[PDB]
């Protein structure tokens, strides 16, 4: 069980919402990598809520995509929390930038972004 892409787009606050938004402020995608960097999430947002949004962007019957799929969960000061998540390919990655950012889970609109690599 992961998100719909109807759901996604049901909780995306719109692009007028966006930019009164603090959190969204100059915004930047960065360079385009398999790994994605989230911010802005709820503290008590657990690994399987992640699962289950950008679990859409991996296809779990290839052994390849599974181990290719990553999540780890962190503070973000004070209050908030920030996650890394390594997907299979670029292609991915950009399509959960495209569909993710802004989405509201928890009463909090994420940030999505790219990452850069989980190794050096």
């Amino acid at each position: 069980e992961c998100i719909s892409r109807r759901e996604l787009e049901k909780g995306r606050i719109s692009r007028e919402e966006m930019e009164t938004l603090s959190v969204f402020r100059s915004y930047e995608p960065g360079e385009p990598n398999c790994r994605i960097y989230v911010k802005n999430l709820a503290k008590h947002v657990q690994e399987k809520d992640l699962k289950y949004i950008f679990g859409r962007y991996v296809d779990f019957s290839s052994e390849t995509q599974r181990i290719m799929f990553d999540i780890r969960l962190m503070k973000e000061g004070r209050m908030k929390g920030q996650a890394f998540i390594g997907l299979p390919n670029e292609k991915a990655a950009a399509k959960a930038l495209k569909e993710a950012n802004g989405y509201v889970l928890f009463g909090k609109p994420m940030v999505v972004q790219f990452a850069r690599s989980a190794r050096p």
